[PDB]
């Protein structure tokens, strides 16, 4: 499975989402079952490191990928599942230079993925909650535009949720024992107690995550601390980064290689390369159509 590095699967150009033919021929060739893990988030938040580490790459921490966008893929063998492939998706360029296909790229990632990894800096903020809410419903509207006819049946389709918090080497709070990353999640996910229309327009995203993301793991990561940029524009190695950061991101990878399920369609048919090509074309066609059937909401 040659793939030395990542490759764009869906490119964002002129506000126009175009699926990659070169990427589709690759997917087609892979007959084995797939575990799709989408590392989504804002640009320049350290997503690439999770990708390289997940792809098994030893030297995978770049330092400034200076310029002078869409969904990139990386198909490697699954390091804990022989006969299974690991497809890695990355939402490139989200909010970089900034119709704004950010939500759509976000949605396709969640759609195509078997596991959903949201990557953000600092403490959990409303802005993240709102778009997480927005994508949940957006994915509902797109998936529904593919169903043979014009709700515990949509929750079964949704991927697992993983939140990776970055530069949040802070994460210091407790009751009597220090909070775990997981406990921090539920905490920052606690609903506001108030019969108001400000707390209402605050608890909706929380309520949405409560229903649509049943399995939820959280990861807090330390600030990556390393030797100075010895001649700029390079790619460091683990032995040159904060040992804690390396161990944290490894413990993350381990959770992925073990807990992440094989991508399945409706009826429970495992998804393989050619099956993912179909899903990429279907979903790109459902979006690029500018159609979208207006059915009832799902919140
Ligand atoms: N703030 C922050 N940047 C990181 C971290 N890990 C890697 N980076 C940097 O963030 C950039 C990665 O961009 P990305 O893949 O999220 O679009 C690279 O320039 C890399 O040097 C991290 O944990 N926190």
């Amino acid at each position: 499975i040659h793939m030395t590095g990542p490759m764009c699967l869906i490119e964002n150009t002129n506000g126009r989402l175009m699926a990659n033919p070169e990427a589709l021929k690759i997917l087609s060739a892979i007959t084995q079952p797939m575990v799709v893990v989408a590392i989504v988030g804002l640009y320049r938040t350290g997503k690439s490191y999770l990708m390289n580490k997940l792809a098994g790459k030893k030297k995978g921490f770049s330092l400034g990928s200076t310029v002078q966008k869409g969904i990139w893929m990386w198909c490697v063998p699954h390091p804990k599942k022989p006969g299974h492939i690991l497809v890695l998706l990355d939402t490139e360029g989200l909010g970089d230079v900034e119709n704004q296909n950010d939500s759509w790229i976000f949605a396709l990632a969640v759609l195509l993925s078997s596991t959903f990894v949201y990557n953000s800096i600092g403490t959990i903020n409303q802005q993240a909650m709102d778009q997480l809410y927005y994508v949940t419903e957006l994915t509902h509207r797109i998936r529904s535009k593919s169903s043979p006819d014009e709700s515990a049946d949509f929750v079964s389709f949704f991927p697992d949720f993983v939140w990776t918090l970055r530069d949040f080497s802070l994460d210091l709070e407790a009751d009597g024992q220090p909070l775990t990353p997981d406990e921090y999640l539920t905490y920052s996910l606690k609903l506001k107690k108030g019969t108001s229309q400000k707390d209402e327009t605050f608890n909706l995203p929380r309520l949405c995550i409560r229903k649509f993301f049943p399995k939820k793991k959280c990861f807090v990561f330390d600030r990556p601390v390393h030797r100075r940029k010895l001649a700029q524009l390079e790619k460091l190695q683990d032995e040159e980064l904060d040992p804690e950061f390396v161990q944290q991101v490894a413990d993350f990878c381990s959770y992925i290689f073990s807990n992440s399920k094989t991508k399945t369609l409706s009826g429970g048919i495992q998804v393989n390369g050619p099956r993912l090509e179909s899903l990429v074309l279907t979903y790109v066609n459902a979006i690029s159509s500018g159609d979208l059937p207006c059915m009832e909401n799902a919140v």
